[PDB]
């Protein structure tokens, strides 16, 4: 990267806002994710919106890639410069505008996280659900097409998402739904924001995303349920969601997550295949909703519920699930799947996952949003050890196989980046890598925007 090119970048942010030194850029070279890479040539801090139009101008047009970087967190290797270029990290562009209550919107920049925008929103009566683990950049969810233990309820990112503000490769300034628009529902032309949503910085930069509030619940009601197998407890969430009992959260965690849970957060839930559920309504609809669920999972032979702030710790413990199962091996790094498949057969595969990683060597744990179909087996890796990752790899697409061969996809939420670009070919075949690639070169004609991600 030459000195005039960073001379050219300074002149646009400001001298203390880029950075060519090694360590900066290795730690912008990498996410929470087990894949490597060589680092960034340089990191870019850009203040306004304007600066980063022009960073995204200055590199397009000399040739220099540029990777999005918003709080790191993502588990596909989304930030790995593979192709080298300059790291832009949005997070100094950190406010809150344009905050609507009476409309139930707010727009944000890629700084806020969702714990800084539920901190601004208490007193307000409402409260923004889409709940990654990680304290992740509310943008850098809506490029990875994220949800959480809420989206069962209250939707996914693309659920919540009402526009974009997009800086495109070139520098040109987009507003996917048009600037300031804020809207229930609309047929007007093509639906831009949701080609940006889930494109994970391979077609532009968000700087800002228009977002969907919710009404706080009037009341809730948090458990955990213990079962005797894998099968039973997945059975009833089948057996739930077919019942359109409209529970909030439906976590499964087998046995190893339990107890890795237990381990790391101090937790002293009974070592089994648990659900850990929560309810939102009125007093009335709560009663209705437990008796219906309670029903269900008595059924199958689950435990009767095991009931301000030890809910606040039952949802930490999840939320740190990853760094849970981490702890089992410390100095090892972590693989996720995230398959998503039709719910009836989530039984078969995640019986059939339990299985075959009870029958390998590998170390797994097994957790997540089954409301959804959607699971992860979280797999743990020696960095060191080039036999056991490539055995885990090997893993990771046999199960993304298997869903595909079920009628899913690959991934419910994380994303594809690094990992899952050969399941992504075998998901939507030829016809649609190629339209989704038309889609790629007209916005990025020259290939900058995040190169080797995704396809
Ligand atoms: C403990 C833990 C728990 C997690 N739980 C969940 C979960 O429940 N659900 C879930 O979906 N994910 C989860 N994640 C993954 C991760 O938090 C999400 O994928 C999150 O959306 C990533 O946001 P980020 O800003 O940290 O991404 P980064 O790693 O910074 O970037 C991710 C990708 O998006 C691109 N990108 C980032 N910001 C922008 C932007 N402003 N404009 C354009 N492209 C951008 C990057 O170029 C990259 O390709 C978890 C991660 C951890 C470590
Ligand atoms: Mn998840």
């Amino acid at each position: 990267l030459s000195q005039d090119f960073v001379e050219a970048l300074k002149a646009v942010v400001g001298s203390p806002h880029v950075s060519t030194a090694s360590a900066v850029r290795e730690q912008h070279g990498h996410d929470e994710s087990m894949h490597r890479c060589q680092p960034p040539d340089a990191v870019v801090w850009p203040q306004n919106v304007d600066q980063v139009s022009r960073v995204a101008s200055l590199c397009y047009n000399q040739g220099v890639p540029i990777i999005p970087f918003g709080t790191g967190t993502g588990v596909e290797g989304g930030v790995c410069a593979v192709q080298g270029g300059v790291c832009i990290n949005l997070t100094h562009m950190d406010q809150i505008t344009e905050l609507n209550t009476e409309d139930f919107s707010v727009v944000v920049e890629p700084g806020v996280t969702r714990k800084a925008l539920n901190t601004h929103l208490r007193d307000s009566g409402l409260w923004f659900p889409v709940d990654p683990g990680a304290d992740a950049s509310l943008c850098g969810m809506a490029a990875t097409g994220a949800s959480g233990t809420n989206a069962v309820r209250y939707g996914t990112m693309r659920d919540n998402v009402i526009n974009l503000e997009v800086v495109l490769p070139d520098g040109r300034l987009l507003h996917t739904a048009g600037r300031g628009r804020h809207y229930r529902k609309s047929a007007a032309g093509y639906n831009l924001t949701g080609l940006f949503v889930g494109s994970e910085g391979t077609l532009g930069i968000i700087t800002s995303t228009t977002l969907r509030l919710h009404p706080a619940p009037e009341a809730t009601v948090a458990a955990t349920c213990a079962f005797p197998s894998v099968q039973a407890a997945v059975d009833s969430t089948v057996q739930i969601l077919q019942a359109a009992v409209p529970v909030a959260r439906i976590e499964f965690l087998d046995d190893v997550m339990m107890d890795a849970c237990n381990r790391h957060s101090k937790l002293n839930c009974p070592v089994a295949p648990t659900l850990f559920l929560e309810f939102h309504g009125s007093q009335q609809t709560l009663a209705e909703q437990l008796q219906r669920t309670e029903a269900i999972t008595q059924d199958n032979g689950g435990s009767h519920f095991s009931w301000a702030e030890k809910r606040n710790e039952l949802w930490a413990a999840r939320h740190n699930a990853w760094y849970a199962a981490l702890a089992l091996s410390p100095g090892s790094k972590a693989y996720s799947t995230d398959v998503c498949v039709p719910i009836s057969r989530l039984p078969e595969i995640l019986v059939e996952t339990k299985e075959e990683i009870k029958a390998s060597k590998l170390t797994g744990a097994i957790v997540g949003h089954v409301g959804d179909g959607n699971f992860h087996c979280i797999l743990l890796v020696d960095p060191d050890d080039a036999e056991e990752q490539r055995r885990v790899k090997a893993f990771a697409e046999n199960l993304g196989r298997r869903a595909l061969a079920l009628g899913g996809t690959c991934t419910g939420e994380h994303g594809i980046g690094l990992g899952k670009r050969q399941l992504l070919q075998e998901e939507v075949g030829p016809v649609g890598v190629e339209t989704m690639r038309q889609l790629k070169n007209t916005l990025d004609p020259r290939g900058l925007m995040n190169p080797g991600k995704v396809l």
